[PDB]
């Protein structure tokens, strides 16, 4: 189609009931895909502390093309999808949990917009995971990316080969993370299909959710 379109506000929870929870995770789904199905990574991600806010995007997806088009191309659904991450994200530290015990966990286009957005508004976060993902545009716009993570654990993954995310933009996006003070993980996964392997999942436990 095109990106003009909005990101309505529909934002699905589960997890903790937030006035308890001591923690939070905004969890992002992929292309074609849907915040109940996101959520369904609570059986095996270590998140039984964390309040779960999944927003869905409006046409199943956060934007049209691929996340290195350029990027007016994706423009203005992008600027909607960040605009609803962060309307997420001002809920939760209304509901009293503080950026440090918000979490982020997306699966590709959902790991792209999880990095975009935390990028864009890097501050000390509990952890950041972006299963197969990078930073959004066809040429890195580095004045967008304001902020400093304070050693928020960032773990970021791709298959080698993948066709939908070269392994240069994950490097390229790991080299800014960690120019902004991102405590980083980087791991590349040889021959592995597009997908969320048994080895990530214990991986992020392992770390970022320990
Ligand atoms: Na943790």
């Amino acid at each position: 189609s095109n990106a003009m379109y909005t990101h309505s506000k529909q934002i699905i929870t589960s997890g903790v009931p937030v006035q308890r929870a001591k923690k939070a995770v905004v969890m992002l789904h992929g292309r074609g895909g849907t915040a109940a199905d996101i959520i369904s990574l609570q059986k095996v991600l270590k998140l039984d502390e964390m309040a779960i806010y999944a927003p869905q995007a409006t046409n199943n997806s956060w934007y049209p093309y691929s996340f290195m088009a350029p990027v007016q191309q994706n423009q203005p659904a992008l600027d909607s999808a960040l605009a609803l991450v962060g309307e997420v994200v001002a809920e939760i530290e209304a509901q009293g949990i503080p950026a440090e015990q918000i979490y982020f966990a997306g699966f590709s286009q959902g790991a792209c917009l999880t990095l975009e957005y935390t990028t864009r508004n890097a501050r000390k976060y509990g952890g950041i995971i972006a299963f197969t993902g990078g930073l959004i545009g066809q040429e890195l716009a580095i004045g967008n990316y304001k902020g400093d993570f304070k050693q928020t654990p960032v773990f970021i993954s791709t298959g080698n080969p993948d066709p939908h995310v070269p392994v240069s933009r994950v490097q390229e996006s790991v080299t800014i993370l960690e120019d902004m003070n991102a405590a980083v993980s980087q791991v590349v996964y040889p021959g592995r299909p597009h997908t969320i392997s048994g080895d990530e999942i214990q991986l992020v436990n392992n770390t970022i959710l320990k």
